[PDB]
């Protein structure tokens, strides 16, 4: 009977992706206009030298597009918040943390659970991450208040792991679901540039990217093992996962939460770091299924920035058409973090469903999705998409 | 092909305790002499009324001692640190943590191995707690690196969550553990005063009990299932978990980080708020084990303060002996926030040695561990004991 309490508890099958909800901040803020908005906004106009440094950035970020909860009604009443360094500003970028990272996951699992169909009092298990939380209760707390859910739901929140944690999240979400039967694990990932907003600093050009490349976002996905027939839909199955320390890399990404707000550091190597090693990863995820060719897979890779992307599909010689939806994302919205690779997990399914592709993964049935983050962390996802009828 | 992947990638048996480490910071503090020592090296020896009022709660707290990082020698050379509010201190408390938590937890956990007294090389996961860390990545990372351990253990960490996290990583660990055959989870719970300690202050008494009752400490676990025989000795086995959120009691525990570092609100309605609530756990957590009798149980109750272990008991009607093991750690160690109730249950399986019990548990063969935190909420974990024969 005890023996016996195992297996009536676990789940069947593998967790599926049963629904996947987006969100963002109303701002969209054109990249071909943030240079002098933002060096206009922090009162740097005077240093026409860390413009064109920025400017040449952005220029070159391959992102068109990010909507940030910033806006210049926001900053020009928090001047604290538009200086480098030179005075704390913590409390305030705090405040408005409480406040946005929140409202925007509910408005993602608002949408993930109307798409879903099912009762919000079924949802088991909530999984939410963001770069940070300010107090306690974290915002896994706070969000599942506002959505309403039942008040047994289990949370686990995710807070500063890095631009990883889109992989982290499913690797977790797949362990909820599959040991226990019946469960609905609700899936967030919320993001804000309102702790990373800061001033630029000629002596510090690597923050200076981040300020180009940082946008605002949140996603929502359902996930569950054993989906009922006719009645939920899974458009992705999460079968494998690892994570890994790329060797030689400490430092190479990294960040503080300091009493000037969360301060950013990233090393000119990651890109070199994350090609060096993205094909021990592959072999170490794929050989198990007997697959070689890194083309027979459809790709989603978290956008940490244009160099990793030309990087990685180089030393893999994936052709032009894998990183088509990751780029797409990017483009249009940023680097939001943690929630970048589940907004390309819906743009995959968008683009198979318009373009009649046989599976959700693109007309492929397997793929792999990357997380890349503070480690320097590789996280690595092992999905099979499901066919379109 | 893939009915088969499943079966083959998860485990067998019940995710159980395979080892148990325990660290603290060398400095003991008696809290006999903390109320004069508190106020003097904080510059309010004046404030007797304070003092005596402070000297009183540290009377009623039932605890006689505690291991606190900060030393007097800490202390003075961070008057900040002593302030209460006036002047900030995270940056400070950011850098006794980056070096004290993880220190702390690979002390805990190099014990911990040894007892299971297998590779580290197996460990394949981390589950890694602290009430906060300091910067991206988080001390899971660190505490991999101090440990020498693979640069692929799937690591996962858990901030700002609470005192109850000592159970909601025993509730990770569980389905980690499970779904994962081979998979052995290393459970780390390292928290520090260092980040909360500050001043007295007579317009924040929520404050001052705070400054009493929590104390340093460092525990590790070795989570794993289907235990290898005469190899690896199980302790105690997760058999089902559980999280709830009270009704109506926000703000009843919580906490800030702030440039003065993290602040804490404790309304005193906590005591109340567990007790006419916790009963309703239990008939959740044990009808379905045949089992209606709590004092048929051994216990593990988080020790948040004198007053919640007596309104608990009261409240369930437990026999003076339950709490045995609970009060006594909460004696020796006072409030180590998560890592008390790992704390309890290693301090359970020793009484239960010394005292020739047939299992883990004084005798008993399933037992209930509790959790409270920010939430206010409880984490329920239903234990099952093993014999000792």
């Amino acid at each position: 009977d005890f023996e016996g309490f195992r297996k009536l508890q676990r789940a069947d099958g593998f967790a599926s992706i049963l629904a996947i909800g987006t969100a963002n901040p109303p701002n969209a803020v054109d990249q071909s206009t943030y240079p002098d908005f933002y060096f206009r906004i922090t009162g740097n106009e005077h240093n026409t030298e860390l413009k064109d440094k920025f400017k040449r950035i952005c220029e070159r970020s391959a992102i068109k597009q990010r909507y940030m909860y910033l806006t210049e009604e926001i900053l020009k009443k928090n001047p604290d918040v538009c200086a480098f360094v030179e005075v704390p500003s913590l409390d305030a970028r705090q405040a408005m943390l409480a406040m946005e990272v929140p409202r925007l996951a509910k408005e993602a699992a608002e949408k993930a659970i109307q798409e879903w169909g099912q009762s919000k009092s079924g949802i088991t298990h909530l999984i939410f991450c963001s770069t940070t939380t300010p107090d306690l209760p974290g915002a896994d707390f706070e969000v599942a208040k506002l959505l309403g859910l039942h008040p047994s739901v289990k949370r686990v929140g995710v807070f500063q792991h890095g631009c990883f944690a889109g992989g982290t999240v499913l690797r977790m979400a797949k362990d909820l679901a599959e040991n226990n039967r019946g469960a609905r694990v609700l899936v967030i990932c919320s993001e804000t540039t309102a702790v990373t907003f800061r001033g630029p600093s000629e002596t510090h050009l690597d923050s200076l990217v981040g300020q180009a490349l940082f946008g605002d976002g949140a996603s929502a996905l359902i996930v569950g093992a054993d989906p009922i027939p006719q009645v939920e839909k899974a458009c992705f199955e999460i079968v494998w996962t690892a994570q890994t320390v790329v060797p030689n890399s400490e430092g190479a990404i990294g960040g503080k939460v300091r009493e000037v707000g969360l301060t950013f550091q990233l090393k000119g190597a990651v890109p070199d770091l994350i090609s060096a090693n993205i094909e021990n990863c592959m072999v170490e995820a794929f050989s198990q299924f007997k697959i070689s060719d890194w083309n027979k897979l459809f790709w989603v890779v978290h956008p940490g920035g244009r160099a990793i992307l030309d990087r990685v599909e180089a030393k893999l010689n994936l052709d032009p058409t894998k990183l088509i939806p990751t780029r797409h994302v990017m483009s249009e919205y940023g680097n939001m973090s943690s929630a970048c690779v589940h907004f390309i997990l819906d743009q995959t399914r968008k683009a198979s469903l318009q373009n009649g592709c046989s599976t959700t993964g693109e007309g492929l049935e397997m793929g792999v999705l990357f997380g890349f983050g503070p480690g320097l962390t590789i996280e690595t996802v092992v999905l099979k998409s499901v066919p379109i009828q």
